C-alpha cells in the first residue's frame, strides 16, 4: 500500500554527470560514451557565428575532480555535442527517445555536475514543466529506465516567466513553441490531462479509495464536452484503451470512472481527499500506475 | 523557481542492494563493507510472526542457510549476528561500491529518500517523512522489506530507515540501522496500530516560507501570535505543539522573508480557519508538512 510520486533510480545518470565551463558559463552535460551533450546556448544569437569562434580548449569539461579534454566539438540543433578523448566508463545501455505531453520522467537536477535531487514530472500539454530548477540547473536530464535501459528525454535549457520550465529531446529539438534566447516567450494556456487523472483514480481505487465512484456511466462525447469546460485535455479511444488493464483489476469501465470524474469537475471533492490529495492528481500514467501497483524493478 | 518534493540521487544506495533469501523468505539487504544489513524477520516463517522468538530462530540457523545475492553474484555469509531488529551478515567480499556513510537515528518530522526495492533491484525513490506517529507514509509491496530510507550530505548517504512492516491503515513502520524501531513496534504479526497522526506544524511553517520566497504571499496576514495562543489553536486541528526549538530553526527563513516565525504562524492559524477559498500554495490546495526547514533551505537556495 501507499501511492507516492516515484522517480526512476538515478543511479546510472549520476554516472552521466559532468560539468560543462564556456567562458563565465557553467552548467551541465551528460557524458555518453566519448561525447557531452549540453544546452548550446553554453556559447552565449547567432549559434553557428558564436561556435565557430571556440576552440576546443575553450570548453573545459570536468567530470568529478577530472578535468575531460575536448578534442571535437559539433551543433545538433539546441544541443552543444563535445567529442572528448576519454569514453564514460559508466555509460549505460541508453536511447534518445523523444516524448509526448502527458507522458512522464524523472529528472536528475545538477549543479556544477554534480547531481542535488531526483523528481518525478510530466510533460504539460503546453510543453512545460512544472520543475524545480535554480541556476546553473541548465543541462540537467528527464529521462525513464525501461529494464536496464535509460532513455533520455529531456535536456533542461530554461525558465519560462511564470516559473515553469522548458527544454530540448537530446537531439536539441525543443518541446514546445519556445526559442533558446532571452526574449518575450509565454507558456501556452495549459490543459489537465485527463488519462493520467483517470490512472490516478484507478490507482486509488486499488488502494482502497472509493467515496468517488458512482453508479452511472458516460458515452465518450458526453465526458469529452464536459472534459473540455473544465480545461481537461480530450480523452481518446486511445486513452480508453491503454486503461483498459486497470478497468479489467478494479472491475470499473472507463466510461465508469469518466463518469465520477465528471461528477468531481461539477461538484469538487467536498471536504474529501483521494490519495491524500484536494486536487485532481495529473502526473501519473496508466503505466506509472501500473508499475507502482505491481513492483517493476531496474 | 519552482517547489518540489524531491529526493536525493539514490546511485549511492543502488550499489549497495542486494537481495537475502533465507528458507521461503526473500527481502532486501543493505550491503556496506563485508556486512548485509536486514530485518531479522527474514528468519521467520508466515506461522512464526505472531510469538517469533528470534534468538531461538537464529541459534538454528548456519551460515549457507542465508543466500545473499548481489545482482548476479552470490556472496558467501561467514557470519551472522543481531542487534535489535536487524539481522547482520558477514560476507566474505567488502562491497566496492560502498559509499562513505553514517547511521543515523532521525526524530518525527524529519524527512528522508527511500530507495523502494524488491528482489535487492531497486524500482523507485521517493520522498518521505517519519510521522509524528512514528509511521512512514510510504508505498511499498509485498517483497520491499529491507528497502532503505536515507538522506545525503555532500558525499555521505546517512541511513535512517530500513523497512520491516506495513500497518493495517497501509502505513509503514522500521527501524534504524541498529535495528531499533521507530515508535511502539515490534516486529510481530500482533495487533499494532498507528498512534492518532498530527500535522508536523514546523514543516508546514517552512513550507509557507518556501511558498513566500517563491512569490506566493495571498496568505500572509497584519496579525502575530504568541507561541502559546499559536499552540491551542494548532493543537484543534491535530497540529503537533510548535516548540522554541522550532522557533529557533525557522530563524534562518524568517530573516530572508522578513516575516516573523510568530507572523507566519498567524497566517497558518488564518489558513486552518479559511481553509484555502479555491487557492493553492506551490501547486497544492493541502498544507504540505513533508518538506523541513533545511529542506527548504537547500531546494529554494
Ligand atoms: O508487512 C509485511 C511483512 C510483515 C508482516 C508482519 C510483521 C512484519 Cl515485521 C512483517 N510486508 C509488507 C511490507 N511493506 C508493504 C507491504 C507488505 C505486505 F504485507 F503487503 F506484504
Ligand atoms: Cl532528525
Amino acid at each position: 500500500s501507499g501511492f507516492r510520486k516515484m522517480a526512476f533510480p538515478s543511479g546510472k545518470v549520476e554516472g552521466c554527470m559532468v560539468q560543462v565551463t564556456c567562458g563565465t558559463t557553467t552548467l551541465n552535460g551528460l557524458w555518453l560514451d566519448d561525447v557531452v551533450y549540453c544546452p548550446r546556448h553554453v556559447i552565449c544569437p547567432n549559434y553557428e557565428d558564436l561556435l565557430i569562434r571556440k576552440s576546443n580548449h575553450n570548453f573545459l569539461v570536468q567530470a568529478g575532480n577530472v578535468q575531460l579534454r575536448v578534442i571535437g566539438h559539433s551543433m545538433q540543433n539546441c544541443v552543444l555535442k563535445l567529442k572528448v578523448d576519454t569514453a564514460n566508463p559508466k555509460t549505460p545501455k541508453y536511447k534518445f527517445v523523444r516524448i509526448q505531453p502527458g507522458q512522464t520522467f524523472s529528472v536528475l537536477a545538477c549543479y556544477n555536475g554534480s547531481p542535488s535531487g531526483v523528481y518525478q514530472c510530466a510533460m504539460r500539454p503546453n510543453f512545460t514543466i512544472k520543475g524545480s530548477f535554480l541556476n546553473g540547473s541548465c543541462g540537467s536530464v528527464g529521462f525513464n529506465i525501461d529494464y536496464d535501459c535509460v532513455s533520455f528525454c529531456y535536456m533542461h535549457h530554461m525558465e519560462l516567466p511564470t516559473g515553469v520550465h522548458a527544454g530540448t529531446d537530446l537531439e536539441g529539438n525543443f518541446y514546445g513553441p519556445f526559442v533558446d534566447r532571452q526574449t518575450a516567450q509565454a507558456a501556452g494556456t495549459d490543459t489537465t490531462i485527463t488519462v493520467n487523472v483517470l490512472a490516478w483514480l484507478y490507482a486509488a481505487v486499488i488502494n482502497g479509495d472509493r467515496w468517488f465512484l458512482n453508479r452511472f456511466t458516460t458515452t465518450l462525447n458526453d465526458f469529452n464536452l464536459v472534459a473540455m469546460k473544465y480545461n481537461y485535455e480530450p480523452l481518446t479511444q486511445d486513452h480508453v484503451d491503454i486503461l483498459g488493464p486497470l478497468s479489467a483489476q478494479t472491475g470499473i469501465a472507463v466510461l465508469d470512472m469518466c463518469a465520477s470524474l465528471k461528477e468531481l469537475l461539477q461538484n469538487g471533492m467536498n471536504g474529501r481527499t483521494i490519495l491524500g490529495s484536494a486536487l485532481l492528481e495529473d502526473e501519473f500514467t496508466p503505466f506509472d500506475v501500473v508499475r507502482q501497483c505491481s513492483g517493476v524493478t531496474f
